[PDB]
């Protein structure tokens, strides 16, 4: 079937923010998983994310 | 059938923002995962974002 | 099958943003993963992006 | 079959935007993964990418 | 049969926007992927990009 599992073998680190979305003959709209930005709905290793957001 | 595991094996680092989104016949409208921009729905080794989002 | 499985083999990183879509027989509109831009559904190693949304 | 497993061996680095998507028979309309535009759906190594978004 | 595999070995950088679409006997209209520039859907090593999007 599907393998989405998670199954880290040995090592060592940091884990988070693992969302699993499943759907079974349903309706979602309007989803913005892990979002960082600005979501409207009307019904020596570094990696660095700087992120403003104004709503007026 | 589909191996989409997390399966590190050993070595070491940071894992974040996994996004598992599994649609069985169903309905998904507006979806912006990960999302660092703006997003409306109307119904040495460095790397380095940055995002301004202004709504007015 | 696919294989599309996340299997670091020893070394060391910072992995983030991975997303998996399984459209089975499904409806999908609108979909904007990872989107850092402007998006609208009416229904010495160094890299650098700056993105700036203004929505009037 | 089809290979496209994410296996880094050994080495180190930043990784990140990895977007896997998998349309069995399905119906997929306004799809902009990874977009940094605009997009409107009606229904020493350096690396600088500079985007100005603006939406009236 | 198709090896489209991430897999570097050694060595170091930096590694994002990697995007795999699998179309499987479907339907795929109005498709951007990691696009930087306008898209409209009606249903000393140095690279640089600058881009401007207005829409009025």
């Amino acid at each position: 079937g599907y393998q989405q599992q998670f199954n880290p073998q040995g090592g060592r680190g940091n884990y988070k923010n693992f969302n699993y979305n499943n759907n079974l003959q349903g309706y979602q709209a309007g989803f913005q998983p892990q979002s960082q930005g600005m979501s409207l709905n009307d019904f020596d290793l570094k990696i660095s994310e700087s992120t403003h957001n104004t709503n007026n």
